[PDB]
């Protein structure tokens, strides 16, 4: 079996990664926590053992078969290399990686093909990014893909424990207490590095991460960049405003695409329920659609609203809805691993590709 | 002055037709409170006034020079026809006039032209229609408009007062209580009239009004129509996607556009911040963005995210926020009888061309 390493246990989505982890068929030996000076020398479970967590450092990784890195993009960029370096198969929850041509970026419904020349590091997508993958990718395989147009509904958990907090926080001294929102203070949301803080209480903050160059923010060309990549075609136009809304967990997305053929929507429905890891739920005579609060613990990745453009030939409508713990980080790195065991892809890598930081 | 009367005066949006009539400068002589039989009798306030609730019927609009509707579409159907005979202009702030050729459709900063013509009914359009129609007539001013991409992040304060109520409810049983949202039990959202309730809390609810037979809602189909009759042009291409969230004022929208000639980005700006009702709030450096719960108590319309399309040469993406009780329902509203007191139309109407019922 495997030693495996869990970097960031005590965070949103190492819960969640130890949870996937615990109802994997993975044969793990042993398994170890990694976090921050903060949490070392503190206990957390695994089943019904103990587990001491360790700080991360760049000695932590010998013996290790498997690592799943979701710590932020500076403890993979210090520590990931160093792991690569000691024989581990690293499986990246951060953006740091991503777009690195040395890096498969794996959704594995999708393109589990890309894991086979895999050089010890397998990013892990963007959360919003990754649902509309599964949701799109059936769609793309029959019809093809011109454009995407998304807007997305996304819940605070993404931006990490402390938002969850402080989401709950928020909401409490308004229900409880009668603080008017605008009254609020907020130390994290919209962006815990940015330079100015939001309530997300009753709010809809069109800002996930920081902005960029193309007054797009960071969040937004993730979903343009990763996309292309995933799909291995740059001709696929997108665009994207995310959104961060008062939901805990669970993102939810309007997805307009345009196929290169007309796609018959009864057609295409049936092409989401046959893919792996896609489930239709689009029945609007009994008012069946996905919903956030339905999509929580499950795996899946939900799709309704299914309708043509009233305007344009090939253009589609879609709700897409997916825990954004689950498929969007922990599950999908735990699903990796698992298809990594399942193609012989665990062993270290011979020739280092990756700067080390020391 | 006049004599203005309010229909559906104890609702979420009564009361800020209430509070649109007090901050007004329309010249008042009396004012009136019209509800049901159950508000018959009760007293609300008018500034320092006290006004006694008074059961709606088909012969108490007598004197009446301005009625102000927020009732229900069925309220509207039944009574606004008497209220012409009467003699009233009747602004009607539901759906079931808009569509009516002989009915003016307004958005005052847009088509307060098509005023003229009324036949003593003017309909307030929907609450989501209208912070669009003020976001995107400036843009189509210059440059036009090809189509329309939008999806909406819509308050629960649209859905009535006991929508709000439900949803604090939902909230405080998942906060306190540690009911997990899967189990709570509702009854109004996403739609009253509709067969299956769902929760709001921590929820995004992919309808709003019920569902039409090509598949959208009625909302999203409102937000077609309307649009097309407001900016008399059918050729306009919108398609809508309409979101509940857990918001209880001010509906966001995420607008994408396609003009007829490319429109600089500055210039698009710069012509929003210009136009009247509409406030320019985009400065990304600096986290400047619309936001649902600074726009709540303001009659203005704010836009910001404003930017071309990675790809589409003419596609412009933007956010739009708005108060949907205000500039959505009773200050549109209320503007309409400030622009038909401006411009002598405050009179009874000669033909009768809406049926008694
Ligand atoms: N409510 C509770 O009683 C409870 C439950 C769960 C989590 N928590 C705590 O709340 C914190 C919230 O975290 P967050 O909002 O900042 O984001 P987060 O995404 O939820 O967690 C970030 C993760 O990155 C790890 N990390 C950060 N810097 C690191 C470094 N230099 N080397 C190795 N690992 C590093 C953190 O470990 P560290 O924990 O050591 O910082 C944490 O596991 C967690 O870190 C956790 O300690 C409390
Ligand atoms: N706790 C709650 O669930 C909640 C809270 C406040 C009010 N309500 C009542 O529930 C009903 C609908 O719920 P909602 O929250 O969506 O209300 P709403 O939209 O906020 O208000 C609707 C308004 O229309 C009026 N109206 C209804 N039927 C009428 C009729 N046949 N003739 C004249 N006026 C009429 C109501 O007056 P009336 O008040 O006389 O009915 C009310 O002022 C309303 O009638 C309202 O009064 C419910
Ligand atoms: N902030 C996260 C998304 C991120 O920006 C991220 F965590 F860094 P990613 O690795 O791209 O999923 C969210 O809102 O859900
Ligand atoms: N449900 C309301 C919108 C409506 O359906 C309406 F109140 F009937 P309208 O008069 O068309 O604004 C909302 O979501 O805000
Ligand atoms: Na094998």
């Amino acid at each position: 079996g495997y030693t495996v390493a869990v970097v960031g246990a005590t965070g949103a989505v190492g819960a969640q990664m130890i949870k996937m982890l615990e109802e994997s068929t993975l044969p793990i030996d042993k398994i170890r926590y990694l976090a921050s000076a903060r949490s070392a020398g503190k206990s957390l479970k695994f089943k019904d053992q103990d587990i001491t967590i360790e700080e991360t450092t760049e000695t932590a990784f010998e013996g290790v078969d498997i690592a799943l890195f979701s710590a932020g993009s500076s403890t993979s960029a210090k520590y990931a290399p160093y792991a690569v370096k000691a024989g581990v198969v690293v499986v990246d929850n951060t953006s740091y990686f991503r777009q690195n041509p040395d890096v498969p970026l794996v959704v594995p419904e999708v393109n589990a093909h890309a894991l086979d020349a895999h050089n010890g590091i397998i990013a892990c997508p963007n959360c919003s990014t990754i649902q509309m993958m599964v949701a799109l990718e059936p769609v793309r395989q029959k019809w093809g893909l011109d454009r995407i147009i998304v807007s997305t509904y996304q819940a605070v958990s993404g931006a990490g424990m402390g938002a969850i907090l402080e989401t709950q926080r928020e909401l409490r001294e308004v229900l409880n207490d009668g603080v008017k929102p605008c009254d609020l203070h907020a130390e994290i949301l919209p962006s815990g590095g940015d330079k100015k803080h939001y309530p997300i209480a009753f709010n809809a903050l069109p800002q996930i991460d920081v902005f960029t160059d193309n007054d797009y923010t960071y969040e937004e060309m993730k979903m343009t960049k990763e996309t292309k990549k995933i799909m291995e075609d740059d001709s696929i136009a997108v665009s994207a405003t995310c959104v961060r809304i008062p939901v805990l967990s669970a993102h939810s997305e309007s997805v307009y695409i345009e196929t290169k053929e007309v796609a018959p929507i009864e057609e295409v429905k049936a092409a989401i329920a046959a893919f792996p890891g896609a489930v239709l739920e689009d029945d609007v005579a009994h008012q069946i659609y996905p919903q956030a609060i339905n999509a929580v613990g499950s795996r899946d990745t939900f799709v309704g609203r299914i309708r043509k453009d009233l305007d344009a030939e090939k253009g589609i409508h879609m709700w897409v809805v997916s825990d954004n713990l689950l498929k969007g980080a922990a599950w999908n790195s735990v699903q990796i691993a698992e298809t990594l065991h399942e193609r012989g892809l665990v062993r270290p890598t011979a020739e280092l590709k990756f700067e080390l930081k020391l």
